[PDB]
Formats: C-alpha cells, sequence, structure tokens
C-alpha cells in the first residue's frame, strides 16, 4: 500500500495573458499600479520575446512531469502535485487549502529556485507552513536549497561544455563565463543570508566540472529602491571585463533561474546582447532547464533525498 503525499511546487508565477500584466506587476510592486507608459513597455517586451502564453505553461509542465517521474522511479509513495505561486493565482495559500480539501495529511515542498534566501525561499516555506497550521491536520517538510545536487550541476556543466565546443578556436581561447542569479538588497547580509555564498559555489562547481578556468559571478534584475543591491550587475560586469582583457565571447549561465521568463529572455538575451553587440563580442546563453527530463530527474532526486529514501 503506497503512502499518499502532497508535492507542493512553488514558484514566482507569470501572467496568463496580456490583460494580466497590470495585476501581476501591481502585486510585485506591493500595491502600486504601474503607470500607463510602463504597462505599454511591458506588453512590448513580452511580445518581443515570443508572447506570454508559453512562459505561463512551464511551471505547470515542470510540476506535472515531476509528479509522474517521481511516481515511476520508486514504489513506496504516490505523489500528487499542487502549484503554489507568489504573485498570481493559484497562490501558495490556495494550494495548501486544496491539499487539505483533498485529504492530504503529509506533503513535501520544493521551490523552483536552487539557492536559499531569506527574501524568497524562506518566505515561500513560511507561508506554506503557516497556512497548514491554520487549517490543521496537515504537515509540510520543505526543501531549502538544492544548487549542489550533482545532477543539477551536471545539467549546466554539459550545456557549458557544448557551448565551448561549438566556438571557433579564437573565441574558445578568449571567452568569459558569467554565472548569475537575481540580485537582492545588500541588507540581507545583516541576517547572514547564504544566498551570495551559494551563487558563488554554484559558479565554482559549474566552471570546475566544465573545465572553464576564466569565469566571473554577477547579479541581474535588481530593483530601484534607494538601498544598495548586490552587484555587480551583468551589464556592467560584461563591459568592465571587456575593457580589462578584451574577451571575444561571453557565455551567460543564469543559474538562479530555471525557466524562461522576462528576466532571462529579456534581461540576458536582450540587455546583455546589447552590450556584447556593442563591443563586438559573440553572445551565448545555453538553454534553461524548463521541463526537460534530465532536469526533472535532478528534482526527483532532490525530493527523495530530502525524505531520506535515497
Ligand atoms: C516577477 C518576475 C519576472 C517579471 C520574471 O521574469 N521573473 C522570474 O524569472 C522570476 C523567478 C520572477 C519572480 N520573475
Ligand atoms: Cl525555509
Ligand atoms: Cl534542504
Ligand atoms: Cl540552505
Ligand atoms: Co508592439
Ligand atoms: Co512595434
Ligand atoms: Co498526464
Ligand atoms: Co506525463
Ligand atoms: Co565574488
Ligand atoms: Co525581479
Ligand atoms: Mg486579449
Ligand atoms: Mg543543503
Ligand atoms: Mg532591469
Amino acid at each position: 500500500s503506497r503512502k499518499k503525499m502532497g508535492l507542493l511546487v512553488m514558484a514566482c508565477g507569470t501572467p496568463y495573458k496580456e490583460e494580466d500584466i497590470e495585476r501581476y506587476y501591481t502585486h510585485i510592486r506591493r500595491g502600486r499600479k504601474p503607470e500607463p507608459e510602463m504597462l505599454q513597455d511591458l506588453k512590448d517586451r513580452y511580445e518581443a520575446i515570443g508572447g506570454i502564453s508559453p512562459l505561463a505553461q512551464i511551471t505547470e509542465q515542470q510540476a506535472h512531469n515531476l509528479e509522474q517521474h517521481l511516481n515511476e522511479i520508486q514504489d513506496e509513495i504516490t505523489f500528487k502535485a499542487y502549484i503554489g505561486l507568489k504573485h498570481i493565482e493559484p497562490f501558495i495559500e490556495d494550494a495548501v487549502a486544496e491539499m487539505h480539501k483533498d485529504g492530504i495529511t503529509e506533503a513535501v515542498s520544493i521551490v523552483l529556485a536552487p539557492h536559499f534566501s531569506t527574501f524568497s525561499v524562506q518566505s515561500y516555506n513560511k507561508r506554506a507552513k503557516e497556512e497548514a497550521e491554520k487549517l490543521g491536520g496537515l504537515t509540510i517538510t520543505s526543501v531549502e536549497s538544492w544548487y549542489d545536487e550533482p545532477k543539477f550541476v551536471t545539467y549546466w556543466v554539459d550545456r557549458v561544455k557544448e557551448t565551448y565546443a561549438s566556438m571557433p578556436e579564437d573565441e574558445r581561447e578568449n571567452a568569459m563565463l558569467i554565472v548569475s542569479a537575481h540580485s537582492l538588497p545588500e541588507k540581507i547580509k545583516e541576517f547572514g543570508d547564504p544566498y551570495p555564498d551559494q551563487l558563488h559555489e554554484s559558479a565554482k562547481l559549474i566552471a570546475e566540472g566544465a573545465g572553464v578556468s576564466e569565469y566571473a559571478v554577477g547579479w541581474q534584475s535588481e530593483g530601484n529602491t534607494p538601498d544598495p543591491w548586490l552587484g555587480p550587475d551583468v551589464q556592467d560586469l560584461t563591459r568592465d571585463l571587456f575593457e580589462q582583457k578584451g574577451y571575444q565571447a561571453f557565455v551567460y549561465v543564469p543559474v538562479g533561474f530555471v525557466a524562461d521568463h522576462l528576466e532571462v529572455l529579456y534581461d540576458n538575451d536582450y540587455e546583455c546582447k546589447v552590450v556584447t553587440d556593442d563591443i563586438g563580442a559573440s553572445y551565448y546563453r545555453p538553454e534553461m532547464p524548463n521541463a526537460k527530463p534530465e532536469f526533472i530527474d535532478a528534482l526527483a532526486t532532490v525530493v527523495l533525498k530530502k525524505l531520506g529514501r535515497v
């Protein structure tokens, strides 16, 4: 008799259509509606990267493929996936309430972001556990980080190796690897937040496995509050490294992100590409994991290790 468990898969969320941009960004901006010029700019950015609908499908495909793969690779537990999002429905609290309604009493959760931080992961896990306590009769064990799962490191190692192998010889010998995640306010350091240290370790592990001796760590997508954010930003970092040593190719691995959305398809593939085009360097950014089987198997291993079953 297989034990039934909920599988709570958490992520940032995306709009589902253009008419959701206003409410999604209002939520991100803590209740402040974007001005009309910003709404129009955002619509244009989503159009430029191919549209909203495909981006909105990825978390669903990740959760569905993870549920089915976990149920196939072991015989003790039957998982059912529930998606809980930060900035649009279904919200984290909606997902926990659905688990409770459906008779789930025991769940494991994972955030689709590999590094722990106090701003994101800790907040998602605390929200899920508080809703479970309010409803009663349900407990959640939560994954806190997974950047160091060997199967996840290997996903990026093999993509980097392929990109370097594809380069002309002069590029391969004069290239720079930039490994990045979403910036946060520097003030997280007051709490001892390990997020920066974990990004640096991701970068070390990926460069090491791929045999890439020249690499750098940067941040992207910072906000505009007056307090300093973690830097350097990838755009400034790229230009500075070019001025120092004249690299002919830049390879971007935004390891903090696991799915296509604006902060990769725009903040790397447009904003960093503007800089590389300006300095005459080639631009490379290997594929995001999305719902590919190699990545799903890494996530399933993370979950089963957390439960002590591997
Ligand atoms: C809020 C937001 C946007 C606009 C974006 O592109 N992304 C991501 O990639 C994440 C993880 C989050 C949150 N967002
Ligand atoms: Cl936590
Ligand atoms: Cl953990
Ligand atoms: Cl951790
Ligand atoms: Co247009
Ligand atoms: Co136009
Ligand atoms: Co199916
Ligand atoms: Co399937
Ligand atoms: Co550093
Ligand atoms: Co952001
Ligand atoms: Mg319409
Ligand atoms: Mg750990
Ligand atoms: Mg920006």
